[PDB]
């Protein structure tokens, strides 16, 4: 329900896939699509505007390929933010779990 | 990163909130226990975020000394569990897309 929930989950597999590998706004969806098994089908306007984003950011970086198509690759930047992230988010994790357990103390 | 550590704090408060309610300084207490130290919330940022979940409905507070209780209301509850359920279907969407590659 809380709009901003939604756009970090976009962001957070959008960051998955291009970790998986550079691609093409296309190949993204179409992965997006699969991985889902269909209920998550991102519109292309949408990614061009979170692409924008990303790349005003530095998370990614911009280039062209081989018909030819333009790939979208992971930097440092990106790389680092999302270990970053994996450990603070680790710590949320346990701290929730150290709160549940407090609670049967 | 501002933008997910506001996220954080917040998920963090929703918990301890659903474990029970609590007042401002025994919040921060149960946090700074679970974390260990590692995570001390000041006063003040926590009648930040409580202004904002309060004025949404997903929290309302009472007085029981005398001290303020916060408490999650059914909104904030029912809210939580279809967050909850949204944010482990990423983590199948993810595992679906390290596993197709």
């Amino acid at each position: 329900i809380p709009k901003e929930m939604l756009r970090a989950q976009t962001n957070v597999i959008l960051l998955n896939v291009l970790k998986q590998g550079d691609n093409y706004v296309y190949g993204i969806i179409k992965q997006v699509k699969e991985a889902s098994n269909g209920e998550m089908e991102l519109n292309e306007a949408t990614l061009y505007t979170i692409f924008k984003r990303l790349e005003k950011d530095g998370i990614i970086s911009s280039y062209w390929g081989d018909g030819r198509r333009k790939y979208y690759r992971l930097t440092e930047i990106g790389h680092e933010n999302m270990r970053l992230a994996f450990e603070s988010w680790s710590r949320v994790d346990k701290i929730i779990e150290n709160l549940e357990a407090n609670k049967k103390s």
